[PDB]
């Protein structure tokens, strides 16, 4: 199918990180406030006063090859639900921008009011907070626009080390790339996301392995 893309990182607990919210093992990992991981599910989201679970530092995503990287993103799937969503993964391949033809299998670990029709938010330190901003509790806060974050690699230099890598990314692999648009279909989750969040669907074993 056809997808948008636009880039995220507002620092709360993922929506996929409760129970009851898809057919699952486990929810999704949440963390503590200096990006450790927790294993209490019901613990309050970060971006809600009196939180303490954040969005871990290593769901970022990472290059495998110059053609082929791996991460994470926050989804809205047409004529589906967090219930269809929540854990899977996805292989886009890029159609537009300066990663036109490279491809990136992602997780879907959360989704955001604001997103339209088969629309991808993309896990990426200094992308932007967006609606709320749990990086100011938690850390003192993250440089950047509101909307789209951060503008040159430079200033991933001064970001909480556990973030730096996902930063980087932006400008190395994806290029600084500015909403790219892909193509995507459904894919077993590579078993190198599911350590990550320890989420993995029932389901998950009917789709294509990549
Ligand atoms: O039902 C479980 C618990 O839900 C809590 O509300 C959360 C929503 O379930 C979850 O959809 C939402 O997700 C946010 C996400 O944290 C944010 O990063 C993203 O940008 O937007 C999402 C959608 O708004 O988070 C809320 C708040 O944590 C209830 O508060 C809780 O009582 C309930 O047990
Ligand atoms: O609301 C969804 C997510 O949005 C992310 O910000 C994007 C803005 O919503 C999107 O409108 C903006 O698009 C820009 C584009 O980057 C710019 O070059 C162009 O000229 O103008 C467009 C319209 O303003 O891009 C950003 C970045 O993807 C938030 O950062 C994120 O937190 C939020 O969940």
């Amino acid at each position: 199918a056809d997808g948008r893309s636009t880039r995220y990182w507002n620092c709360c607990k993922p929506s996929c990180g409760w129970a009851k919210k898809a057919p699952v093992n486990q929810p999704v990992f949440s963390c503590n406030a200096n990006f450790q991981r927790i294993t209490d599910f019901d613990a309050k989201s970060g971006c809600e006063p009196g939180g303490v679970a954040y969005s871990c530092a290593d769901q970022t995503p990472w290059a495998v090859n110059d053609d082929f990287a791996l991460g994470f993103a926050a989804t809205s799937i047409a004529g589906s639900n967090e219930a269809g969503w929540c854990c899977a993964c996805y292989e886009l391949t890029f159609t537009s921008g300066p990663v036109a033809g490279k491809k990136m299998v992602v997780q879907s670990t959360s989704t955001g009011g604001d997103l339209g029709s088969n629309h991808f938010d993309l896990n990426i330190p200094g992308g932007g907070v967006g609606i709320f901003d749990g990086c100011t509790p938690q850390f003192g806060g993250l440089p950047g626009q509101r909307y789209g974050g951060i503008s040159s690699r430079n200033e991933c230099d001064r970001f909480p080390d556990a973030l730096k890598p996902g930063c980087y990314w932006r400008f190395d692999w994806f290029k600084n790339a500015d909403n790219p648009s892909f193509s995507f279909r459904q894919v077993q989750c590579p078993a190198e996301l599911v350590a990550r969040t320890g989420c993995r669907r029932n389901d998950d074993g009917n789709f294509p392995a990549v």
